[PDB]
Protein backbone atom coordinates (compact mmCIF):
# COMPACT_ATOMS: atom_id res chain seq x y z
CA UNK A 1 0.00 0.00 0.00
CA UNK A 2 1.29 3.40 -1.04
CA UNK A 3 0.80 6.32 0.99
CA UNK A 4 2.22 9.89 0.64
CA UNK A 5 2.28 12.26 3.57
CA UNK A 6 2.67 15.91 3.60
CA UNK A 7 1.09 19.35 4.54
CA UNK A 8 -2.49 20.36 2.59
CA UNK A 9 -0.20 21.89 -0.11
CA UNK A 10 1.46 21.75 -3.47
CA UNK A 11 5.01 22.45 -2.11
CA UNK A 12 7.66 19.69 -1.68
CA UNK A 13 5.20 16.95 -2.39
CA UNK A 14 3.46 18.00 -6.09
CA UNK A 15 6.01 16.62 -8.52
CA UNK A 16 5.51 13.42 -6.47
CA UNK A 17 1.70 13.27 -7.11
CA UNK A 18 2.17 14.65 -10.73
CA UNK A 19 4.75 11.48 -11.22
CA UNK A 20 1.80 9.35 -9.50
CA UNK A 21 -0.62 10.50 -11.73
CA UNK A 22 1.45 9.92 -15.50
CA UNK A 23 2.02 7.11 -14.40
CA UNK A 24 -1.06 5.62 -13.52
CA UNK A 25 0.03 4.70 -9.52
CA UNK A 26 -2.31 4.08 -6.64
CA UNK A 27 -1.94 5.91 -3.56
CA UNK A 28 -3.73 7.87 -1.19
CA UNK A 29 -2.67 11.34 -0.56
CA UNK A 30 -2.82 12.01 2.81
CA UNK A 31 -2.37 16.00 4.08
CA UNK A 32 -2.14 17.32 7.16
CA UNK A 33 -4.81 19.63 8.21
CA UNK A 34 -7.58 18.68 5.93
CA UNK A 35 -8.04 19.62 11.51
CA UNK A 36 -5.05 21.13 13.48
CA UNK A 37 -2.22 20.60 10.72
CA UNK A 38 0.41 21.01 13.49
CA UNK A 39 -0.40 18.71 15.87
CA UNK A 40 -1.27 16.06 13.15
CA UNK A 41 2.18 16.86 11.53
CA UNK A 42 4.27 16.27 15.71
CA UNK A 43 2.12 13.52 15.82
CA UNK A 44 2.93 11.95 12.78
CA UNK A 45 6.69 12.34 14.14
CA UNK A 46 6.29 10.58 16.81
CA UNK A 47 4.33 7.55 14.83
CA UNK A 48 6.39 7.47 12.25
CA UNK A 49 10.69 6.76 11.82
CA UNK A 50 11.55 9.36 9.83
CA UNK A 51 14.87 10.18 9.15
CA UNK A 52 15.36 13.88 9.04
CA UNK A 53 11.57 15.43 10.97
CA UNK A 54 10.45 16.32 7.33
CA UNK A 55 7.86 15.40 4.76
CA UNK A 56 7.28 14.84 2.27
CA UNK A 57 7.46 10.80 3.24
CA UNK A 58 6.76 8.27 0.79
CA UNK A 59 5.59 4.93 2.78
CA UNK A 60 5.43 1.98 0.52
CA UNK A 61 4.49 -0.69 2.82
CA UNK A 62 6.37 -0.71 5.78
CA UNK A 63 9.19 0.80 3.68
CA UNK A 64 9.62 4.79 4.98
CA UNK A 65 10.99 7.06 1.54
CA UNK A 66 12.31 10.48 2.61
CA UNK A 67 13.70 13.38 0.57
CA UNK A 68 11.44 14.49 -2.06
CA UNK A 69 14.47 14.24 -4.79
CA UNK A 70 15.46 10.94 -3.68
CA UNK A 71 11.78 9.86 -4.00
CA UNK A 72 11.35 11.66 -7.40
CA UNK A 73 14.89 9.99 -9.28
CA UNK A 74 13.81 6.65 -7.36
CA UNK A 75 10.20 6.92 -9.14
CA UNK A 76 11.37 7.61 -12.21
CA UNK A 77 14.61 5.32 -12.75
CA UNK A 78 11.72 2.26 -11.64
CA UNK A 79 9.81 3.07 -13.96
CA UNK A 80 11.67 4.51 -16.83
CA UNK A 81 11.36 8.35 -17.46
CA UNK A 82 14.87 8.98 -16.28
CA UNK A 83 16.04 9.19 -19.84
CA UNK A 84 16.99 6.49 -22.56
CA UNK A 85 20.69 6.36 -22.28
CA UNK A 86 23.38 6.96 -19.02
CA UNK A 87 24.07 10.61 -20.79
CA UNK A 88 20.32 11.16 -20.77
CA UNK A 89 19.50 10.18 -17.27
CA UNK A 90 22.52 12.66 -16.37
CA UNK A 91 21.22 15.68 -18.56
CA UNK A 92 17.57 14.81 -17.08
CA UNK A 93 19.49 15.14 -13.90
CA UNK A 94 21.23 18.20 -14.65
CA UNK A 95 17.97 19.96 -15.44
CA UNK A 96 16.10 19.30 -12.51
CA UNK A 97 19.27 20.32 -10.53
CA UNK A 98 18.80 23.99 -12.27
CA UNK A 99 15.31 23.59 -11.76
CA UNK A 100 15.78 22.86 -8.16
CA UNK A 101 17.80 26.48 -8.47
CA UNK A 102 15.37 28.80 -9.37
CA UNK A 103 12.29 26.92 -7.12
CA UNK A 104 14.28 27.37 -4.06
CA UNK A 105 14.55 31.21 -4.99
CA UNK A 106 10.53 31.28 -6.08
CA UNK A 107 9.91 29.70 -2.70
CA UNK A 108 11.70 32.18 -0.74
CA UNK A 109 9.84 34.84 -2.17
CA UNK A 110 6.13 33.40 -2.36
CA UNK A 111 6.03 31.78 0.60
CA UNK A 112 8.55 33.64 3.34
CA UNK A 113 7.76 36.63 1.94
CA UNK A 114 11.37 37.88 0.67
CA UNK A 115 10.87 40.29 -1.89
CA UNK A 116 9.62 39.67 -5.25
CA UNK A 117 11.49 42.15 -6.98
CA UNK A 118 14.98 40.54 -7.54
CA UNK A 119 13.22 37.16 -8.48
CA UNK A 120 10.96 38.62 -11.20
CA UNK A 121 13.25 40.61 -12.64
CA UNK A 122 16.54 39.07 -12.30
CA UNK A 123 16.16 35.39 -11.57
CA UNK A 124 12.66 34.28 -13.13
CA UNK A 125 13.67 36.00 -16.88
CA UNK A 126 17.19 34.29 -16.75
CA UNK A 127 16.44 31.43 -16.16
CA UNK A 128 13.59 31.29 -18.42
CA UNK A 129 16.18 31.76 -20.60
CA UNK A 130 18.42 28.91 -20.08
CA UNK A 131 15.36 26.34 -19.95
CA UNK A 132 14.00 28.04 -23.28
CA UNK A 133 18.24 27.41 -25.19
CA UNK A 134 18.02 23.87 -23.29
CA UNK A 135 14.51 23.14 -24.69
CA UNK A 136 15.81 24.80 -28.32
CA UNK A 137 18.85 22.44 -28.46
CA UNK A 138 16.70 19.53 -28.47
CA UNK A 139 14.26 20.91 -30.83
CA UNK A 140 5.43 18.20 -32.87
CA UNK A 141 3.30 18.61 -30.86
CA UNK A 142 5.81 16.96 -28.56
CA UNK A 143 8.39 18.97 -26.60
CA UNK A 144 11.15 17.10 -24.26
CA UNK A 145 14.37 18.44 -22.77
CA UNK A 146 15.77 14.93 -22.66
CA UNK A 147 15.87 12.73 -26.45
CA UNK A 148 12.86 12.02 -27.71
CA UNK A 149 10.22 10.37 -24.66
CA UNK A 150 8.90 12.20 -21.42
CA UNK A 151 11.36 12.53 -18.57
CA UNK A 152 10.65 13.50 -15.00
CA UNK A 153 12.78 16.93 -16.18
CA UNK A 154 9.54 17.59 -18.17
CA UNK A 155 7.07 17.52 -14.96
CA UNK A 156 9.71 18.85 -12.84
CA UNK A 157 10.04 22.14 -15.24
CA UNK A 158 5.93 21.88 -15.82
CA UNK A 159 5.53 21.99 -12.07
CA UNK A 160 8.02 25.04 -11.98
CA UNK A 161 5.70 27.25 -13.79
CA UNK A 162 2.44 25.89 -12.68
CA UNK A 163 3.76 27.29 -9.28
CA UNK A 164 5.05 30.35 -10.36
CA UNK A 165 2.47 31.38 -12.54
CA UNK A 166 -0.34 29.94 -9.60
CA UNK A 167 1.48 33.68 -7.97
CA UNK A 168 2.70 35.29 -11.21
CA UNK A 169 0.62 34.30 -13.92
CA UNK A 170 2.44 35.85 -17.08
CA UNK A 171 5.95 34.58 -16.63
CA UNK A 172 5.85 32.91 -19.99
CA UNK A 173 4.86 35.40 -22.65
CA UNK A 174 8.15 35.86 -23.86
CA UNK A 175 9.72 32.45 -24.01
CA UNK A 176 7.31 30.21 -27.25
CA UNK A 177 9.34 26.96 -26.86
CA UNK A 178 8.97 26.95 -22.83
CA UNK A 179 5.04 28.12 -23.15
CA UNK A 180 4.68 24.68 -25.55
CA UNK A 181 6.51 22.60 -23.41
CA UNK A 182 4.61 23.13 -20.61
CA UNK A 183 0.93 23.47 -22.52
CA UNK A 184 2.37 20.14 -23.46
CA UNK A 185 3.11 18.47 -20.81
CA UNK A 186 -0.89 19.88 -19.21
CA UNK A 187 -2.53 18.00 -21.77
CA UNK A 188 -0.79 14.63 -21.25
CA UNK A 189 -3.53 12.36 -21.38
CA UNK A 190 -2.82 10.93 -17.54
CA UNK A 191 -2.04 15.23 -16.51
CA UNK A 192 -4.96 16.85 -17.32
CA UNK A 193 -7.52 15.19 -15.70
CA UNK A 194 -5.38 15.23 -12.32
CA UNK A 195 -4.07 19.15 -12.87
CA UNK A 196 -7.66 20.09 -13.71
CA UNK A 197 -9.09 18.81 -10.66
CA UNK A 198 -6.81 18.99 -7.68
CA UNK A 199 -7.66 21.06 -5.02
CA UNK A 200 -6.45 24.70 -5.43
CA UNK A 201 -3.41 26.27 -3.56
CA UNK A 202 -0.38 24.68 -2.62
CA UNK A 203 3.11 26.07 -1.90
CA UNK B 1 39.12 15.38 -17.44
CA UNK B 2 38.89 19.37 -16.62
CA UNK B 3 36.79 20.79 -13.30
CA UNK B 4 36.40 24.40 -13.53
CA UNK B 5 35.27 26.45 -10.67
CA UNK B 6 36.85 29.43 -8.64
CA UNK B 7 39.63 29.14 -5.70
CA UNK B 8 37.55 27.55 -2.99
CA UNK B 9 35.67 24.34 -1.99
CA UNK B 10 32.21 25.61 -2.16
CA UNK B 11 30.02 23.36 -4.60
CA UNK B 12 33.35 21.92 -6.06
CA UNK B 13 35.13 20.27 -2.91
CA UNK B 14 32.95 16.72 -3.17
CA UNK B 15 33.57 16.14 -6.33
CA UNK B 16 37.33 17.04 -5.90
CA UNK B 17 37.06 14.49 -3.34
CA UNK B 18 35.59 11.78 -5.23
CA UNK B 19 37.98 12.16 -8.25
CA UNK B 20 40.57 12.01 -5.24
CA UNK B 21 38.71 8.97 -4.08
CA UNK B 22 38.75 7.04 -7.15
CA UNK B 23 42.65 8.18 -8.05
CA UNK B 24 41.20 9.87 -11.21
CA UNK B 25 43.95 12.27 -13.03
CA UNK B 26 42.09 15.58 -14.03
CA UNK B 27 42.63 18.71 -14.19
CA UNK B 28 41.75 20.96 -11.46
CA UNK B 29 41.10 25.03 -13.07
CA UNK B 30 40.74 27.51 -10.68
CA UNK B 31 39.46 31.56 -11.04
CA UNK B 32 41.62 34.02 -9.82
CA UNK B 33 44.35 31.82 -9.35
CA UNK B 34 46.59 33.89 -12.07
CA UNK B 35 44.11 36.86 -12.43
CA UNK B 36 40.68 38.43 -11.80
CA UNK B 37 38.39 35.64 -10.57
CA UNK B 38 35.60 38.00 -11.65
CA UNK B 39 37.08 39.00 -15.11
CA UNK B 40 38.13 34.93 -15.78
CA UNK B 41 34.48 34.07 -15.24
CA UNK B 42 33.38 36.33 -17.01
CA UNK B 43 35.34 35.01 -20.01
CA UNK B 44 34.89 31.05 -19.05
CA UNK B 45 30.95 31.97 -19.82
CA UNK B 46 31.14 33.42 -23.20
CA UNK B 47 33.76 31.00 -24.54
CA UNK B 48 31.94 27.80 -22.81
CA UNK B 49 28.34 27.05 -23.55
CA UNK B 50 27.41 26.49 -20.15
CA UNK B 51 23.70 25.75 -19.41
CA UNK B 52 22.72 27.86 -16.39
CA UNK B 53 25.68 30.11 -16.38
CA UNK B 54 26.78 28.40 -12.83
CA UNK B 55 30.24 26.48 -11.91
CA UNK B 56 31.59 23.58 -11.11
CA UNK B 57 31.27 22.04 -14.53
CA UNK B 58 33.05 19.24 -15.68
CA UNK B 59 34.54 18.74 -19.31
CA UNK B 60 35.15 15.82 -20.64
CA UNK B 61 36.55 16.70 -24.32
CA UNK B 62 33.89 18.18 -25.50
CA UNK B 63 31.38 17.11 -23.32
CA UNK B 64 30.16 20.15 -20.93
CA UNK B 65 29.01 18.43 -17.68
CA UNK B 66 26.58 21.37 -15.32
CA UNK B 67 24.91 20.71 -11.66
CA UNK B 68 27.42 19.64 -8.93
CA UNK B 69 24.91 16.61 -7.57
CA UNK B 70 24.14 15.56 -10.85
CA UNK B 71 28.24 15.11 -11.30
CA UNK B 72 28.05 13.35 -8.60
CA UNK B 73 25.50 10.80 -9.23
CA UNK B 74 27.02 10.47 -12.71
CA UNK B 75 30.53 9.64 -10.99
CA UNK B 76 29.06 7.23 -8.45
CA UNK B 77 27.34 5.13 -10.83
CA UNK B 78 30.28 5.62 -13.51
CA UNK B 79 32.95 4.15 -10.55
CA UNK B 80 30.52 1.74 -8.73
CA UNK B 81 30.42 4.20 -5.41
CA UNK B 82 26.31 4.23 -5.56
CA UNK B 83 24.41 1.57 -3.99
CA UNK B 84 24.78 -1.81 -4.69
CA UNK B 85 21.08 -2.40 -5.07
CA UNK B 86 18.12 0.02 -6.51
CA UNK B 87 16.81 0.58 -2.71
CA UNK B 88 20.51 0.86 -1.69
CA UNK B 89 20.91 3.61 -4.09
CA UNK B 90 17.81 5.56 -2.96
CA UNK B 91 19.20 5.97 0.65
CA UNK B 92 22.74 7.35 0.12
CA UNK B 93 20.59 9.63 -2.37
CA UNK B 94 18.22 10.40 0.83
CA UNK B 95 21.48 10.94 2.92
CA UNK B 96 23.07 13.06 0.38
CA UNK B 97 19.60 15.02 -0.01
CA UNK B 98 20.02 15.35 3.56
CA UNK B 99 23.56 16.88 3.31
CA UNK B 100 21.88 19.43 0.99
CA UNK B 101 19.81 20.52 3.71
CA UNK B 102 22.03 20.92 6.28
CA UNK B 103 25.28 22.15 4.07
CA UNK B 104 22.71 25.27 2.90
CA UNK B 105 22.30 26.25 6.17
CA UNK B 106 26.22 26.22 6.99
CA UNK B 107 26.91 27.82 4.11
CA UNK B 108 24.23 30.94 4.43
CA UNK B 109 26.43 30.90 7.84
CA UNK B 110 29.68 30.64 7.22
CA UNK B 111 30.20 32.15 3.74
CA UNK B 112 26.58 34.47 3.59
CA UNK B 113 27.47 35.97 6.72
CA UNK B 114 23.98 35.31 8.65
CA UNK B 115 23.11 34.13 11.92
CA UNK B 116 25.69 31.48 13.22
CA UNK B 117 23.75 30.94 16.69
CA UNK B 118 20.24 29.08 15.13
CA UNK B 119 23.01 27.14 12.90
CA UNK B 120 24.86 26.40 15.83
CA UNK B 121 22.35 25.91 18.23
CA UNK B 122 19.12 24.47 16.57
CA UNK B 123 20.24 23.14 13.11
CA UNK B 124 23.88 21.03 13.51
CA UNK B 125 22.72 18.92 16.40
CA UNK B 126 20.14 18.38 15.27
CA UNK B 127 21.44 17.02 12.02
CA UNK B 128 24.16 15.06 13.56
CA UNK B 129 21.87 13.25 14.93
CA UNK B 130 19.70 12.62 12.25
CA UNK B 131 23.05 11.52 10.51
CA UNK B 132 23.99 9.42 14.00
CA UNK B 133 20.90 7.91 13.89
CA UNK B 134 21.42 6.53 10.55
CA UNK B 135 24.71 5.47 11.14
CA UNK B 136 23.62 3.34 13.88
CA UNK B 137 20.43 1.94 12.24
CA UNK B 138 22.80 0.15 9.14
CA UNK B 139 25.15 -1.86 12.04
CA UNK B 140 21.49 -2.39 13.70
CA UNK B 141 22.53 -4.27 16.11
CA UNK B 142 26.25 -6.61 16.49
CA UNK B 143 31.42 2.46 9.33
CA UNK B 144 29.43 3.31 6.53
CA UNK B 145 25.69 4.84 5.75
CA UNK B 146 24.49 2.39 3.14
CA UNK B 147 25.52 -1.53 2.88
CA UNK B 148 28.60 -2.46 3.73
CA UNK B 149 30.69 -1.19 0.93
CA UNK B 150 31.98 2.84 0.40
CA UNK B 151 29.26 5.34 -1.36
CA UNK B 152 28.66 8.70 -2.59
CA UNK B 153 26.92 9.37 0.55
CA UNK B 154 30.03 8.66 2.89
CA UNK B 155 31.95 10.85 1.49
CA UNK B 156 29.42 13.82 0.98
CA UNK B 157 28.86 13.16 4.74
CA UNK B 158 32.85 13.55 5.57
CA UNK B 159 32.95 16.58 2.82
CA UNK B 160 30.14 18.25 5.04
CA UNK B 161 31.89 18.05 8.31
CA UNK B 162 35.25 18.46 6.86
CA UNK B 163 34.07 22.01 5.80
CA UNK B 164 32.13 22.63 8.88
CA UNK B 165 35.11 22.03 10.61
CA UNK B 166 36.97 24.71 9.22
CA UNK B 167 34.99 27.13 10.83
CA UNK B 168 33.51 25.03 13.99
CA UNK B 169 35.85 22.63 15.60
CA UNK B 170 34.99 20.47 16.57
CA UNK B 171 31.20 19.55 16.18
CA UNK B 172 31.29 15.76 16.93
CA UNK B 173 31.93 14.91 20.64
CA UNK B 174 28.41 13.71 21.17
CA UNK B 175 28.45 11.94 18.43
CA UNK B 176 30.88 8.97 18.46
CA UNK B 177 29.63 6.68 15.06
CA UNK B 178 29.81 10.29 12.91
CA UNK B 179 33.19 11.17 14.57
CA UNK B 180 34.50 7.06 13.66
CA UNK B 181 32.81 7.45 10.53
CA UNK B 182 34.50 10.98 9.02
CA UNK B 183 37.81 9.85 11.05
CA UNK B 184 38.00 6.12 8.83
CA UNK B 185 37.37 8.08 5.51
CA UNK B 186 40.20 11.10 6.37
CA UNK B 187 42.32 8.15 6.87
CA UNK B 188 41.99 6.28 3.46
CA UNK B 189 44.94 6.63 1.39
CA UNK B 190 44.08 8.42 -1.44
CA UNK B 191 42.21 10.94 1.01
CA UNK B 192 44.67 11.42 3.49
CA UNK B 193 47.13 12.55 0.44
CA UNK B 194 44.26 14.62 -0.94
CA UNK B 195 44.00 16.69 2.34
CA UNK B 196 47.63 16.73 3.31
CA UNK B 197 48.12 18.22 -0.43
CA UNK B 198 44.95 20.91 -0.18
CA UNK B 199 46.63 22.55 3.11
CA UNK B 200 50.08 22.92 0.84
CA UNK B 201 52.20 19.99 0.64
N1 LIG C 1 14.95 18.65 1.36
C1 LIG C 1 13.64 18.23 1.83
C2 LIG C 1 12.85 19.45 2.29
C3 LIG C 1 11.60 18.99 3.04
C4 LIG C 1 11.05 20.09 3.90
O1 LIG C 1 11.69 21.12 4.09
N2 LIG C 1 9.85 19.84 4.42
C5 LIG C 1 9.15 20.77 5.30
C6 LIG C 1 7.77 21.01 4.69
S1 LIG C 1 6.92 22.31 5.55
C7 LIG C 1 7.76 23.85 5.35
C8 LIG C 1 7.91 24.05 3.87
C9 LIG C 1 6.79 24.35 3.11
C10 LIG C 1 6.91 24.52 1.74
C11 LIG C 1 8.16 24.36 1.15
BR1 LIG C 1 8.33 24.58 -0.71
C12 LIG C 1 9.29 24.05 1.91
C13 LIG C 1 9.16 23.89 3.28
C14 LIG C 1 9.04 20.11 6.63
O2 LIG C 1 8.60 18.97 6.74
N3 LIG C 1 9.46 20.81 7.68
C15 LIG C 1 9.44 20.34 9.06
C16 LIG C 1 9.77 21.44 10.02
O3 LIG C 1 9.85 22.62 9.61
O4 LIG C 1 9.95 21.11 11.22
C17 LIG C 1 12.90 17.50 0.74
O5 LIG C 1 13.07 17.86 -0.43
O6 LIG C 1 12.13 16.56 1.02
N1 LIG D 1 23.04 24.11 -8.03
C1 LIG D 1 24.34 24.48 -8.58
C2 LIG D 1 24.82 25.72 -7.83
C3 LIG D 1 26.16 26.22 -8.35
C4 LIG D 1 26.42 27.65 -7.93
O1 LIG D 1 25.62 28.27 -7.24
N2 LIG D 1 27.57 28.15 -8.35
C5 LIG D 1 27.99 29.52 -8.07
C6 LIG D 1 29.36 29.44 -7.41
S1 LIG D 1 29.85 31.04 -6.83
C7 LIG D 1 28.71 31.56 -5.59
C8 LIG D 1 28.59 30.45 -4.57
C9 LIG D 1 29.71 30.15 -3.79
C10 LIG D 1 29.63 29.13 -2.86
C11 LIG D 1 28.46 28.40 -2.72
BR1 LIG D 1 28.42 27.02 -1.44
C12 LIG D 1 27.33 28.69 -3.50
C13 LIG D 1 27.40 29.72 -4.43
C14 LIG D 1 28.07 30.23 -9.39
O2 LIG D 1 28.74 29.75 -10.29
N3 LIG D 1 27.38 31.35 -9.51
C15 LIG D 1 27.31 32.18 -10.71
C16 LIG D 1 26.82 33.56 -10.39
O3 LIG D 1 26.54 33.84 -9.20
O4 LIG D 1 26.71 34.38 -11.33
C17 LIG D 1 25.33 23.36 -8.40
O5 LIG D 1 25.26 22.65 -7.37
O6 LIG D 1 26.20 23.18 -9.28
Amino acid sequence: NIVLYYFDARGKAELIRLIFAYLGIEYTDKRFGVGDAFVEFKNFKKEKDTPFEQVPILQIGDLILAQSQAIVRYLSKKYNICGESELNEFYADMIFCGVQDIHYKFNNTNLFKQNETTFLNEDLPKWSGYFEKLLKKNHNDKYYFVGNNLTYADLAVFNLYDDIETKYPSSLKNFPLLKAHNEFISNLPNIKNYITNRKESVY
